[PDB]
């Protein structure tokens, strides 16, 4: 992937280095003070030159002004200071019902599939259940994918997906439908909502509160729609691919499977949901995704605008440039990572100094995820579950391995076989 020719460049070129990144050209900085001065100071704000190409596609607006997609602090400011409501610590804690039972669901499935000859793609069910999470904890919505349902939904995001692919790298349009077909998804959802908000209804507090909260007094629901498909995407694609990583990569690891089956084992024994508590206590388990992202971030990094011709790491680079951070090149060189490619979760050990500016799966500063803890919070209960009731082998010709589509994700689909624990 592009990714690892950018590494190359900045083990044989240096801290600073210009490529070409979707048709444009930027400067690839892999430096941590860089990345420190960058990252933690409000002074530096996203490039609008990277983020057009995801703020409409091929005719059709996605992102918008979404929370992702906007680069001018101030209206961004607006939107993240409202939004971050539906991100508190009582928010959050009042979402493992629903992390609870999509993973229960998903595990239930899976046991049903479990005779050891029966292959299974995981990168579909995983994607499947980070989808029925996020409608439901956002928007309040049961999509059912893992049981069959809403099987267009499902492929409209397949394919407004390998669209912002080709949209940034084409050196078929079901495309364009699929962007329309998800924001009128979005006008059914918050209109259902709204019909029910004026029957004076109970709603509780979500992200899709918060959303409308920060669109009042918009003429139009347009950025609401992009916030919409925004929070849509972001919100369960990474997480998908995070976890499917992990599966991944756990098949062929044994000894660190055993640890945490041994761990999960005494934190939660064989009860049915984790209590919020309990995500604290799996110690191992977060060290263990801790090093997926690190080898294997789902979004490899950002950019930044550099307005004023400065002089990074000995090297003056003039004003107006695209600034290109990438924790995947970061993660992989030999100068921050003893024996980079060598999965180790001891890594991230009790004890052992945070990686210092040279690890970021979520960002740093302002612009960092919204969705961090949510994120892992979900992920914590999807692993625990799986790793509390069943074992996956890898079916043979599954390679180990990774594309660049709209984000990284392995190469091929997981397939695997299961069987109970035990
Ligand atoms: C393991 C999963 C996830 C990873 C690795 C991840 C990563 C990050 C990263 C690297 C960015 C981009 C920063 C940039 O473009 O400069 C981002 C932004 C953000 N993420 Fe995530 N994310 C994850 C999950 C989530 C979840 C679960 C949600 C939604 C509930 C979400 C919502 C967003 C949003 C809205 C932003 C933009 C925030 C802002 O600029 O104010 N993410 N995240």
């Amino acid at each position: 992937v592009l990714q690892d020719v950018f590494l190359d460049w900045a083990k044989k070129y240096g801290p600073v280095v210009r490529v070409n990144v979707f048709h444009k050209t930027s400067v690839i900085v892999t430096s941590p003070e860089s990345v420190k001065k960058f990252l933690m100071s409000t002074k530096y704000n996203k490039d609008s030159k990277m983020y057009r190409a995801l703020q409409t596609v091929f005719g059709e607006r996605l992102f918008g002004q979404g929370l992702v997609s906007e680069c001018n602090y101030e209206r961004w400011h607006k939107q993240r200071r409202v939004i971050d409501l539906a991100f508190s610590r009582s928010s959050l804690v009042s979402l493992m019902e629903t992390f609870n039972e999509k993973a229960e669901q998903l595990v239930e499935i899976l046991e049903a599939k479990a005779d050891g000859q029966t292959p299974v793609s995981m990168q579909d069910m995983l994607t499947y259940t980070a989808m029925d999470i996020l409608a439901k904890a956002a928007f309040g919505m049961e999509t059912s994918m893992l049981l069959g349902a809403q099987k267009p939904l499902s492929q409209a995001v397949k394919l407004m997906l390998e669209g912002i692919t080709a949209s940034r790298n084409t050196l078929l349009r079901e495309v364009r439908e699929s962007i329309r077909f998800l924001r009128q998804v979005g006008r059914d959802w918050v209109q259902r909502r709204r019909e029910a908000l004026k029957r004076g209804e109970e709603v509780p507090a979500d992200i899709l509160t918060q959303i409308l909260k920060a669109e009042e007094g918009a003429q139009d629901d347009e950025g609401l729609l992009d916030n919409f498909v925004t929070f849509f995407i972001a919100g369960h694609e990474t997480s998908a691919n995070h976890l499917a990583f992990t599966v991944m990569e756990l098949s062929r690891q044994p000894e660190i499977v055993a640890r945490l089956q041994a761990e999960v084992d005494e934190v939660i024994g064989s009860k049915r949901y984790l209590d919020f508590e309990d995500l604290g206590r799996l110690q191992y388990l977060s060290q263990v995704l801790k090093e997926s992202l690190r080898l294997y971030p789902p979004a490899w990094g950002t950019f930044r605008l550099l307005e004023e011709e400065t002089l990074i790491d000995g090297v003056r680079v003039p004003g107006n440039t695209p600034l290109l951070f990438s924790t995947y090149v970061m993660g992989r060189m030999d100068t921050y990572f003893e024996d980079p490619l060598t999965f180790n979760p001891d890594r991230f050990g009790p004890g052992a100094p945070k990686p210092r500016f040279t690890y970021f799966p979520f960002s740093l500063g302002h612009r960092s995820c919204i969705g961090q803890q949510f994120a892992q919070m979900e992920v914590k209960v999807v692993m625990a579950k799986l790793l509390q009731r069943l074992e996956f082998r890898l079916v043979p010709g599954q390679r180990f391995g990774l594309q660049e589509q709209a984000t990284l994700k392995p190469l091929d689909p997981v397939l695997c076989t299961l069987r109970p624990r035990g």
